[PDB]
């Protein structure tokens, strides 16, 4: 099922009502805009072109959480469209307000802010760079020690998105000090945390030799080889993939994987019922020959 | 809330399963892909990159409607992403298969085909031109005579989307003979149809002097002035808007609006409770001086 609607003098009136001193008129317009921004790129574009972004960004400073959550939601949805749409969010000045929100004692606000930064960081290298230049990395890395598993997964995802940019963007992640926190997380008894940390680490390990060498130095290899003993097949797959990425580096990084005791563990996984596990294990093992 | 997932050897496997002779395995994969394609641009991009498009396009020839409806749904969702994502749908050869579906006696398939086509025509001029070149216009124009209000609304939207492009693509719609059918639709007692028609016509009237003149020569002006008597405020709004578009042309187009007796009907509407109606009526009247 699908409804079509034309815009629309309503949309600017909607935008105009974000500055309205009537909070329920305000909230009604706000909910309406978030609903529209949750459609296609076409819909998202209509919200942008109606000039919603400056007003939405202003609301990120509100001491009213009801207003704020809905505005964050709207922004996050816009940032799930095209790169130029993500860019319009950045141009509107959303990033400094988003970063400031990373220190919120409100877990709902914090996760929504992280989720929105994540969406922005999911775009092109231009958009990723803006997040870094806005200064998100230090608060992001700090959140890696969070005892809150829900906040942790959200920070891991955003960091991973940042780390899927060019080699210089990955390096910014490494330089903000993400690697010791991640490596530590590889020691968790929580398989869900492991999958999340490996997603991010793997993105880092897919960089150039300098980025890969940093991963080696932070002691990721022993932890990765330990995970090759995991009964959980998702973990095996992520750990194999991360390792395969390291083993795609130079002779130096390859030699490091060889010295890490990975060959026995890989040789067993080569005889696995799981086809994905069988494959990545065979390949990882082959690259380091 | 929001769940994240890292792809994933599964995605190519799901793609590889579109060609599986196991129909339930095929359906399972198919439904999984469409679910993923209904996420952000990030998610849509993953489906494209996994190479689902060539396989999805093949399925558009299947005599199995269950398979076909789900593949259509999947393609339409991809076509609701960025311009280059639409482009990837076109580059995979979807358009000729879509246009052939416009002759389907199955209303479900037909509406989904139009919907997907509509999503493609919502992109840039480059994407719109490919729909035109694929030969969609003749069937679309024919559907304007359809006694099915549901099929009708879907054809109106897709044509409207085409008509939102450059003056040349608007011209292409005019040349396929859309204007007589639209003008006929302006005589409908069905206000829902009127709105849909006025959306399409208004888009055509936002073209250059050539395209505006074609609208005037199709006899829209009497019909539009008649609609300025409507008790329905949306209809008044769309008709005022369409008319304001015509009155944004050259002196000759403006002269024609004067000659069509729009003067007293506008002046009446200049004293109206509705602020949008008040405004567009006032402007239109001003342009034709
Ligand atoms: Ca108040
Ligand atoms: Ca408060
Ligand atoms: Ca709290
Ligand atoms: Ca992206
Ligand atoms: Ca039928
Ligand atoms: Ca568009
Ligand atoms: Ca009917
Ligand atoms: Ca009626």
């Amino acid at each position: 099922s699908h409804h079509h609607h034309h815009h629309g003098s309503e949309l600017p009136q909607m935008v105009q009502q974000l500055n309205s001193p009537d909070q329920q008129e305000l909230q009604s317009a706000l909910r309406k805009l978030s609903q529209i921004a949750s459609g296609g790129n076409e819909q998202i574009q209509a919200v942008i072109d109606a000039g919603a972004l400056p007003a939405l960004v202003q609301l990120l400073s509100s001491p009213n959480e009801q207003i704020l959550q809905e505005a964050l939601w709207t922004l996050g949805n816009i940032a799930s469209g095209g790169n130029e749409q993500i860019q319009a969010v950045i141009d509107a000045g959303a990033l400094p307000a988003l970063v400031q929100l990373l220190s919120s004692p409100n877990e709902q606000i914090l996760q929504e802010a992280l989720w929105t930064l994540g969406n922005i960081a999911s775009g092109g290298n231009e958009q990723i760079q803006a997040v870094i230049d806005a200064g998100a990395l230090p608060a992001l890395v700090q959140l890696l020690s969070s005892p809150n598993e829900q906040i942790l997964q959200e920070a891991l995802w955003t960091l991973g998105n940042i780390a899927s940019g060019g080699n210089e963007q990955i390096q910014a992640v490494i330089d903000a000090g993400a690697l010791p926190a991640l490596v530590q997380l590889l020691s968790s008894p929580n398989e869900q945390i492991l999958q999340e940390a490996l997603w991010t680490l793997g993105n880092i390990a897919s960089g150039g030799n300098e980025q890969i060498q940093a991963v080696i130095d932070a002691g990721a290899l022993p932890a990765l080889v330990q995970l090759l003993s995991s009964p959980n097949e998702q973990i095996l797959q992520e750990a194999l993939w991360t390792l395969g990425n390291i083993a795609s580096g130079g002779n130096e990084q390859k030699q490091a994987v060889k010295e890490a005791g990975a060959e026995p563990a890989l040789e067993q996984l080569q005889s696995s019922p799981n086809e994905k596990i069988q494959k990545e294990a065979q390949e990882a093992l082959e690259k380091i020959q």
